[PDB]
């Protein structure tokens, strides 16, 4: 149980409910490279979806029950039989608290239910660390899983602008979203956005940016304006606009992309063209990301999983290309590759996939 629980010390950057965010640490003496991984879980985008997530999901939006400590594990792991990676690392996980994709910044109020401040918790957490250590790092990647992910694409060059305007232009700022780079694309089965489980991810976002006051990257938001910052919760229109250095982690079937689609897994042909196609599309998605590991598996999630180390690409582990990330930004580099995505076309044609 290495990770400890500090709540943040300025009390007004806080969960849904009011109670205050915060992150749990575990410093590494000596190291000056900073790992700081946001927690995914969906979100919710109005008061009847938010109410029922606070009834059965209540640790995704409250810190009131958090643990004191929790285990470091996958990239999070100070082992390095389970991290190849960054075993020596300061390890900051920061729980999902808002509810937001890590977009929002409300505060609970006469007029709000509840508060949506993820983005101003990722700004708070890297102010209260400078003062524990992180003024001295020489690297802070900046991670994170499903909703995780998509805020590391939301957030990371806001990371980066706030280190420099602070005075630490030295700390190199790099991104690595794991499982949150989505397609806005047609579902398998359609439905019209009547209620929760019939709205699209595109609608979803759409109302939860006016409910949680989402932000989104500066030069994304200038190319797609007013009324179409959603587009900017989608990897393949924000990457391109992104400054710091991010490596995408993505299956290509992922499981949360194939529920967003209404489809659950004999396959018949509608679905097979269905899903080929899904993967198909990923991969070009993919095709100009330089640093990117995308197996075509079935499956949601990997940097924090114990047995993260386990799936290779063309022989390739994912600490071992993220090791060849970070050699790289020190030209390719000999038997040390960096672009790693699957081209066969079906989940599990890697022999190297969970099994589950
Ligand atoms: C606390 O956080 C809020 C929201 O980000 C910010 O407006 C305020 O300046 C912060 N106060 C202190 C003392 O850091
Ligand atoms: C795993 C759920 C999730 O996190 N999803 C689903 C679709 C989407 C689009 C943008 C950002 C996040 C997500």
């Amino acid at each position: 149980e290495d990770l400890r629980l500090h709540l943040l010390l300025n009390t007004s950057v806080t969960c849904n409910d009011g109670s205050p965010a915060g992150y749990y640490l575990k410093e590494s003496r000596g190291s000056r490279r900073w790992l700081l991984f946001l927690e995914g879980g969906w979100y919710c985008f109005n008061r009847e979806n938010c109410d029922s997530r606070y009834d059965t999901m209540r640790r995704l939006m409250s810190s009131r029950d958090w643990p004191r400590t929790r285990t470091g594990t996958g990239i999070l792991s100070s082992q390095p039989e389970e991290n190849p990676y960054w075993w020596n690392a300061n390890m900051v996980f920061i729980p999902y608290c808002s509810s937001d994709v890590w977009s929002g910044a409300s505060s609970k109020s006469e007029k709000n239910e509840y508060a949506f401040m993820g983005a101003l918790i990722i700004q708070e957490v890297v102010r209260e660390l400078l003062g524990r250590g992180l003024s001295g790092a020489k690297v802070l990647l900046l991670a994170g899983s499903s909703a995780g992910g998509t805020g590391v694409l939301l957030n990371v060059d806001r990371v980066a602008e706030q280190l420099e305007k602070l005075g630490y232009p030295a700390i190199q700022v790099r991104g690595l979203a794991d499982s949150g780079w989505f397609l806005d694309n047609k579902q398998y089965r359609h439905t019209d956005c009547v209620d929760t489980i019939t709205c699209a991810p595109t609608e979803a976002i759409r109302r939860g940016i006016r409910y949680w006051n989402g932000v989104v990257p500066e030069r994304c938001r200038r190319q797609f304006q007013e009324g179409e910052e959603w587009n900017c919760f989608f990897g393949y229109k924000v990457y391109p606009t992104l400054r710091s250095p991010v490596f995408v982690v993505q299956w290509l079937f992922d499981e949360a992309q194939l529920t967003v689609d209404n489809v659950h897994l004999p396959v018949q042909e509608g679905l097979r063209l269905y899903i080929q196609n899904l993967g198909r599309e990923l991969r070009h998605t993919l095709k100009d990301v330089p640093a990117s590991f995308a197996p075509a598996c079935l499956s949601h999630e990997i940097i924090i999983r114990s047995h993260w180390t386990d799936v290779q690409v063309k022989g390739t582990s994912l600490p071992r290309a993220l090791h060849c990330w970070d050699r790289s930004l020190h030209t390719p580099l000999k038997g040390c590759p960096v672009h790693l995505v699957d081209s066969c076309p079906w989940p599990h044609c890697n022999p190297s996939c969970p099994t589950g």
